[PDB]
């Protein structure tokens, strides 16, 4: 039903933001530390109050149920525009953190429209 580009391309932008401190000579990269979970995408998205980042597409979420705003994104992995890694912190845990996937880069350039079904339950 509803077109979700518009809020997909910013997703996008806004996860590539965080991954160095592109401009000043060094660009020097982030993670896979300060990568974020997609649970704190989510936050992050629905203007959540335990988000990491207050910034941002910090408030776009807020149309979207908690359950759906899920859904988007494990739908994002899923057709490939995000992807997710593992990292393995000191304590010994696996932690699966998000990055673009090659087809990121597409969304960014308006060649993928991304279209979403809003569920229920």
């Amino acid at each position: 039903t509803r077109d979700v580009t518009d809020d997909v391309k910013s997703i996008v932008r806004f996860v590539q933001e965080h991954s160095s401190s592109q401009g000043m000579r060094n660009i020097k990269h982030v993670g896979p530390s300060g990568r974020f979970t997609m649970n704190m995408l989510v936050d992050i998205f629905l203007g959540s109050k335990s988000a990491k980042i207050q910034s941002g597409i910090f408030g776009k979420g807020s149309a979207y149920s908690r359950h759906n705003a899920e859904r988007l994104f494990k739908k994002l992995i899923l057709d490939k525009i995000l992807d997710e890694d593992l990292y393995i912190n000191a304590n010994d845990q696996a932690i699966a953190y998000v990055m673009l996937g090659n087809k990121a880069q597409t969304v960014l350039n308006g060649n993928l429209k991304v279209d979403f079904m809003e569920t229920e339950n």
